[PDB]
């Protein structure tokens, strides 16, 4: 019997999910676009891939608190990114990346729905932005001042002048989740019974888009059978998501179920309209709108080049070359503990962009899904590591 697998102080396993000793990479992969001005003319939109840059994650867990006699366990859990040059295409510093200027689409998208519509109006109209804008990789990325934003500021100081994809996400975590250890039993060991407080998600339609399932998606319960389905929730990607058995592999000396999240999870059904906001409306099979998680932000989460989607998705930006191999998403998994081995955690972000006519800065653009970048997040267990294991 495999009960030592316990969040406890005192076994193995809980040293591992307190200090994960394998080191986690995010590699992020940017969409250059090369013909700017012929999209605001209303052409078909040509970009290019530029990457990897990557950075090595530091994950722990802090704020570590028991109870229940033992059956419960509350944390926050910590993430750095420390960057490999040796092991990017570049120096993120210098390489700039044209793309869409995110603040303004933002704003814009804030002043549509009604928020300081007026003052984002006024402050648009007076200083002219650009649609496409030129940023250092670092910027995009952890950070940078836009004009608009430093202007709402001053009549807002809750609104912040600075904008980044994972501005200050460096060095911080993404909320108190309280798990479930495996003391009543083994199947809900990690298992995520309240996040922020609350048992359960408020921005999605149905109670059944809204729940939170499963684990974290860092590790999973004990002796896994080929048959049954994971549950994961991936905070960053606003719901709960399932993953099934693909196939067989073998990791260093240890075996592995490999499974993928498949085509269902963003499809256009009828157990995803839920997560279509406002009237259960969809924008088609492959991505999700999660604006509403995204402070209001036009953001739309997909699979890199719009892998297990709409062919029209792929057919709007020139560029996009989607293959299985490279795109999917996937976890090795010890059937006996559990134990990730490898995965590749891959998803990308987009922006919803479409011809406005009270707005210029959007010239003659098409309505469409741009691609702005996405990332592979991947691990793999060492040979020492691996040979430590495969003795129990
Ligand atoms: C992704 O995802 C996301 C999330 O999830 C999403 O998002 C979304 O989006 C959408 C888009 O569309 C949206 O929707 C929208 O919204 C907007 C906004 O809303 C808000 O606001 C508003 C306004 O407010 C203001 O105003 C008023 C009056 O007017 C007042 O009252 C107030 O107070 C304010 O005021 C202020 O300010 C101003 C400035 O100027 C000034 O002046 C003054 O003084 C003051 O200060 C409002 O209205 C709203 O409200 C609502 O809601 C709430 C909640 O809480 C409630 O409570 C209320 O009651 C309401 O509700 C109700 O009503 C409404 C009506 O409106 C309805 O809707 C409902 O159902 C109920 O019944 C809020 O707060 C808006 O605006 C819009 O609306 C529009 O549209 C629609 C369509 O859908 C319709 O339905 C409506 O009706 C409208 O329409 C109209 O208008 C337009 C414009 O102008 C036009 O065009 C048309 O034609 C029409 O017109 C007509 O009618 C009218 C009546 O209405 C009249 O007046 C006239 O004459 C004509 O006849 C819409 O709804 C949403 O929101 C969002 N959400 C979020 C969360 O975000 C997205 O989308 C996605 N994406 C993708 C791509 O997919
Ligand atoms: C995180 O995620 C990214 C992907 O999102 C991974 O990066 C990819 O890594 C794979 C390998 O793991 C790379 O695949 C290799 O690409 C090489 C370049 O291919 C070019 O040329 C061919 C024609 O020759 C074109 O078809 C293709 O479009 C490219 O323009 C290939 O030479 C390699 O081929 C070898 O493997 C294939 C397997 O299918 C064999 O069939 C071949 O015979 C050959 O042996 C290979 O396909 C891929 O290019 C990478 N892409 C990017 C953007 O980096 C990361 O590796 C992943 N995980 C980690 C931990 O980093
Ligand atoms: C993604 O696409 C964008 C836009 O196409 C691209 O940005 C551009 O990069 C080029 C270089 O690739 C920049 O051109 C340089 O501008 C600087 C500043 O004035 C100059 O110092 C450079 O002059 C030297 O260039 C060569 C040596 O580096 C020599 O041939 C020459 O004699 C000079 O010594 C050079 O002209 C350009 O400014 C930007 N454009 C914008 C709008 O920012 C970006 O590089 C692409 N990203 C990636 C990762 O490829
Ligand atoms: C969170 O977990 C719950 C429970 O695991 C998920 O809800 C379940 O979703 C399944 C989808 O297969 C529902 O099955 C249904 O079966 C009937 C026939 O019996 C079929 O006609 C339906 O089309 C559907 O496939 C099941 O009813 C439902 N169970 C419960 C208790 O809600 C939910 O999807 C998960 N949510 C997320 C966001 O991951
Ligand atoms: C995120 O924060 C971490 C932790 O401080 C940074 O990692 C450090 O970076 C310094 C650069 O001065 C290096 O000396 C080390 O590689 C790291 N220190 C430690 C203790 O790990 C990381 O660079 C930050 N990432 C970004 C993108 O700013
Ligand atoms: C996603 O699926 C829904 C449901 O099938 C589609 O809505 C149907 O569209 C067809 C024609 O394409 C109509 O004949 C039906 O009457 C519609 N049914 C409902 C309930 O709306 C919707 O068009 C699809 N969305 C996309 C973007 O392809
Ligand atoms: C766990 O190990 C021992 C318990 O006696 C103690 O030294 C340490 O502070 C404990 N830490 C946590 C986070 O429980
Ligand atoms: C998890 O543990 C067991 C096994 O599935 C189950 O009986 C119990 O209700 C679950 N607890 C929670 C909080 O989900
Ligand atoms: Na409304
Ligand atoms: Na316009």
């Amino acid at each position: 019997i495999e009960k030592k697998i316990v969040l406890r102080n005192g076994t193995e396993a809980f040293d591992s999910w307190e200090k994960p000793p394998l080191p986690v990479y995010t590699q992020f992969y940017f969409f250059n676009v090369t013909n700017p001005e012929e999209i605001l003319r209303g052409e078909t939109p040509r970009v290019e891939e530029v990457g990897p840059y990557t950075y090595r994650e530091l994950r722990n867990k802090a704020n570590i608190q028991f109870g229940d006699n033992g059956t419960t366990i509350s944390a926050v859990s910590n993430k750095a990114y420390v960057f490999e040059r040796d092991q990017s295409v570049g120096d993120p510093k210098i390489d700039l990346i044209r793309t869409l200027n995110i603040p303004v689409l933002t704003v814009i998208e804030w002043s549509q729905v009604h928020f300081l519509r007026e003052i984002i109006e006024a402050m648009l109209k007076a200083y002219q932005q650009k649609l496409f804008v030129t940023h250092t990789v670092d910027e995009l990325l952890w950070g940078y001042k836009d004009e608009i934003l430093s202007l709402i500021h001053v009549f807002r100081p809750d609104i912040s002048p600075y904008f980044g994809l994972f501005y200050e996400k460096n060095g911080t975590n993404d909320g108190d989740y309280v798990f479930l250890t495996g003391e009543d039993s083994y199947l809900n060991f990690t298992k995520i019974v309240e996040w922020n407080g609350k048992t359960s998600l408020d921005w999605w339609i149905t109670d059944k888009c809204n729940m939170i399932n499963g684990t974290d998606g860092d590790s999973f319960h004990p002796l896994i059978t080929k048959d049954e389905v994971l549950y994961v929730f991936p905070s960053d990607f606003c719901r709960s998501v399932y993953i099934t058995f693909s196939d067989y592999e073998s990791v260093q000396g240890l075996p592995a179920f490999r499974y993928k999240v498949p085509a269902e999870i963003l499809a256009n059904t009828s157990d995803n309209a839920g997560f279509c906001i406002p009237e259960g409306n969809c924008l088609g099979s492959g991505v999700l709108n999660v604006s509403i998680c995204k402070n209001g932000a036009p953001i739309i989460m997909s699979f890199p080049h719009f892998y297990q989607a709409d062919e029209r998705f792929v057919s709007a930006i020139e560029g996009m070359h989607p293959n299985q191999e490279d795109h999917e998403t996937f976890v090795d998994i010890n059937p006996l503990t559990g134990i990730i081995l490898k995965a590749a955690k891959r998803f990308q972000i987009n922006i919803y962009v479409k011809k406005l006519d009270d707005f210029v800065e959007t010239g003659d653009i098409r309505t469409m899904v741009f691609p702005v970048m996405y990332l592979n997040e991947s691990v793999h267990i060492d040979k020492e590591t691996a040979s430590r294991l495969k003795s129990m």
